[PDB]
């Protein structure tokens, strides 16, 4: 596509604005948002995670209004973390931090990824342990060798189903994406506190080097998210991987390509 | 609403200058600024923290001179109040080691504040849907176990102070487009508070428009919460730690048609 | 009225001194350090000897007499002695067997302000029922609503080694003569990070381009630098300060 | 040489987008982007490691388009590490952080590295023990002695082989290196976080302060890497290096020199 | 002096390019780099450290081109050399856990550059007056108990190398005007270092007048510090450890009155 200019008047532009809910696993009916408790395998070859214990991506396709060539195109997202107070339950169920103390709050490693584009989010394969047997009903990188603890790029993949791509085994292609924006940071280690920041007032600008932000093929927007904060201990100190969900508005213009 | 012009003029300006005081339980005569000692339930289900355990949101409508023109917030200056009280580790609380001082107030802290021309508008999130909030509190009614992620049943306004527990709303992203409000959770039961004081700081309420929070029927809306952490006692029993929070906010007055 | 600044080699000057830490000072041998930190036995019966609080510096520095006044312009500052901090052979606490001593480390409070007259103090207690000791100023009278705002505990940083750092914070609703920068960083094991440099220069300009304006030709500087806690060998532990270090260019401002 | 002036047209300039892999040690046929487990020697003058546990620069020689006097000039760099989410694989044969708790993560010691020249990586060796004896299979600061544990102006080398260059005992010579830019950060510490950003929004610029950015010598580019992410800690409490790999995308422009 | 023109034109810049190395104390033929094992004195009177365990400011002096004209710093890249040494965790060091790695070099550290026309001016402070520093060091002579925290008496000349201690001397902000220096102390016992390595990063050396250091009698003056933390040893036994300096400095010639 060549990139012609941008439409003006009334009807030129547009806004999404939605939430994408966290998948960490929801092992039953009231653990919405967690995952299963997180058990550790006897060896490198015998890891076998259930379903239930694994943060997966999330991903919404927004229909855009149909243009026909025009293309909309994304130039701005404001987005948020969804519910941050809650890390402040620190009295129900949890495990002692000293006699008589309050409970451990959330901590631990977290992963907080976001991501707005005109296609799918296009993924690249790496595990942490190739022996790793991932478990029905997920999607994941397939005839894994030794190499894909390091890069096999036979692992590619579009994040295009819900409840499915393991957070684990799966990272944003950084050899393609060209018409997606994404930004993620992991924090690792057991005990790191949490930071979460909330404001109204933060625009993020989707524009690249040349002015265009990502156009929207088909119509369609694809945003996906993983907002892991820690892991939650229980009082018998088994822990679980709790999400929360993150707020996205995204404004949109026409443009016209050839 | 269209926004016209700004006034000018020596009339044309007002300033507010004030305090909120934290709301963080205050379990007796003497508890001011603390809550009661913090207890966990043994199951999700008999979560049933008390009033007075809970830490809630504070909030001031502050009525402005009457005045179609509508009074515009343009800056703010705030600051937490009483940071140097943290320095008190010498009264009944629990030695770090032997011989040593008491263990400072630390662990979880949530820092907020809005000011808007309207109130905060909040949406309930719960970290366990089976928790029964107490009487005295307004809480996401109705909660399922959707409502531990998102549940868009749970709208609320912050209107009322010591009401509006911390743990369980937010302020309402899809929402408080004539508010500008800022926070930050810092979690971790040994996290350092880390407070900045200064006078030289200010904030501007403008939109990318231009256009700051207009006060409807004169009215503006300040919020707060600064619960600091946890103080331990020599027992270990531990209980939230919140100070006040200064506002001033400088205003114009605006037209609109 | 504020009006011009004056030109001339005659307009402007520079102060340069030190305010040295009030610590507690508990005797002869122990300049910068407080008495060893004891715990109540209660809550309402905590009473901190005055050796024990570390208490707000101030210096009021004369100024060439000159309406015009001086106007505070630039401030450099700096804490002095910084590399002290590396002395960990002194009779501490060893980390673990065979170990260097423990370094000075935990809660901290790093406070400066420069004005045209003394900062405005409110006053917050962590506990209402605290006794502070004699030969302190103290908020009088403290009620339960003295633990978050009691708007009776208002004083002036006006006396050395008398305010203590932990019931005395600027007053935000005043001191617009005067610009004031600090941080508490609390925690018993924080680590300080002190850094020097001749380099750096603060404005104290307002948003208007006025600096504070000199009442009665006096400079008015004040400071904290609580740096944290010495651990001795016997795990009782004593608050340790630095001195600070102020550069202010001045220069004359008529006003009506 | 004098630089003189940038050529234009759409002949006239390329793109490099590749990966370079880890070289952390790879004790075994499924242990790739890990180390051996790390061992203690009894006394310092015996410090003598296991090529197998020594994380070494990994590097690439880039061959560009044959010029001719015209020269390559790298002007921007994407980079990004590969695989960050890895790092939730916190199930699979490690450490219970506490009783019935997760696996302790990927923590403790990282280097971050890479550079982009118009030449090879010109290296300075530095040995924390001049008494170490590094192993064969490695190239290491030769006839080291006492001054080598601060700076012994003999161990000057290039990086120019893999699996060779012990991250340990060389780094860039900040003496030369002017036809290169490079950027590290040792972050030092056995219980220090991982803290791994990602984005495709971010570009370094490679120019010097004249306007410059390296010059391709012979129409080749050179990339170097290291990511040691921190050390994995086993079910035993024994400790390996892991570490991932890393995307560039660089962007040249011809320039005529004399 | 009063500073005119830059002079312009062939022969009228110069760049120095050099290193130094840290002196941490350096114990026997075989600990470059090292401090002598760290001992606690019984008492706090009796502290009293060996020659051998206290690091030391760097110095170097460098004759610049012979030239009124005066050589003016302009520009400074610098870079701590061997950094990547902090990743030998197999050299009988401690363990940090059963079947571990050893502990790496971690805690206090103190990094520290200066350039300047001159020698850095010095302004000694003491943790403790009662300190007996060691012969063949250069201390604060008739130490007072207000040497604990400023005795203006103890002013020195960073004019020798391993020999003015750093627990005891800083620069002397009341001087130095014609010396830019920059350093960071953090503290703390598990402090993780955190070095950056980069030839991208420059630092202007010019005064708020657009000066840098006018350099008197043609000589440049470097000086550092980079105790990078401690070393732990299998038997629980402490060592400072440091490393090299590199400084490329960029200077022109300026006339001057
Ligand atoms: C364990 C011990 O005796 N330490 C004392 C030490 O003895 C020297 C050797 O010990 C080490 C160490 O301190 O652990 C071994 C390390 O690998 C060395 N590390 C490096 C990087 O060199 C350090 C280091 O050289 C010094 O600490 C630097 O000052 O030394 C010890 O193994 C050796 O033992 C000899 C023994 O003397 C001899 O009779 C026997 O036949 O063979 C043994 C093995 O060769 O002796 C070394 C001294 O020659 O020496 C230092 C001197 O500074 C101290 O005395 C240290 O004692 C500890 O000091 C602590 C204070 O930091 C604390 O007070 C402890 O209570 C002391 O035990
Ligand atoms: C030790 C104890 O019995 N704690 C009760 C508490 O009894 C209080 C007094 O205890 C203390 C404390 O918790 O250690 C003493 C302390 O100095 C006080 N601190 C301040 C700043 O006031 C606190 C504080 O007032 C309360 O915790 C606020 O809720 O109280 C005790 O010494 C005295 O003999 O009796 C007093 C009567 O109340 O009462 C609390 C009422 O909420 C609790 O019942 C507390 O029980 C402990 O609670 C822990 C969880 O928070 C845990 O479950 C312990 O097992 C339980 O003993
Ligand atoms: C161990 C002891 O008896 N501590 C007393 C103290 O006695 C001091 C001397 O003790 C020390 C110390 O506290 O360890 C020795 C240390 O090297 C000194 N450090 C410095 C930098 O000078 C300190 C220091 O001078 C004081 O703590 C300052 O207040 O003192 C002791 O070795 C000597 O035999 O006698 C000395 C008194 O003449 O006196 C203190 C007076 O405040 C306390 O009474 C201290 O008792 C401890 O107090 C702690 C908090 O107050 C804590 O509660 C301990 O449980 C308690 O034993
Ligand atoms: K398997
Ligand atoms: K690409
Ligand atoms: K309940
Ligand atoms: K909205
Ligand atoms: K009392
Ligand atoms: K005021
Ligand atoms: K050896
Ligand atoms: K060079
Ligand atoms: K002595
Ligand atoms: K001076």
């Amino acid at each position: 596509v060549e990139v012609l200019e941008v439409k003006t008047g009334v009807d030129s532009i547009t806004e999404v604005e939605c939430f994408l809910t966290p998948e960490m696993g929801d092992p039953d009916e009231h653990l919405r948002g967690f995952s299963k408790s997180i058990s550790i395998s006897d060896t490198f070859e015998s890891d076998s995670p259930n379903k239930d214990m694994l943060p997966c991506y999330s991903v919404a396709r927004i229909p855009l209004p149909n243009l026909n060539i025009l293309m909309w195109e994304a130039v701005t997202l404001k987005t948020e973390v969804i519910g941050v107070t809650t890390l402040m339950n620190v009295h129900s169920n949890g495990q002692a931090t000293h006699d008589n103390g309050a409970a451990k709050p959330v901590q631990g490693t977290s992963f907080h990824f976001f991501s707005v584009g005109g296609e799918a989010l296009e993924l690249q394969g790496v595990v942490f342990n190739y022996r790793t047997t991932y478990p029905d009903g997920t999607i994941f990188p397939k005839n894994a060798t030794v190499q894909s603890q390091v890069m096999n790029t036979e692992h590619k993949a579009y994040l295009d189903k819900n409840k499915a791509y393991p957070v684990e085994c799966w990272v944003p292609d950084p050899t393609r994406n060209e018409n997606t924006r994404y930004f993620g940071t992991l924090t690792g280690g057991e005990n790191v506190p949490p930071v979460l920041h909330i404001t109204n007032t933060a625009t993020t600008v989707l524009l690249d080097e040349f002015g265009v932000g990502p156009l929207c093929k088909g119509d369609n927007l694809y945003l996906s998210a993983v907002d892991v904060c820690g892991m939650f201990t229980n009082r018998s100190g088994s822990q679980q991987w709790r999400g929360l969900s993150r707020y996205f508005k995204v404004q949109l213009r026409k443009r016209r390509v050839k």
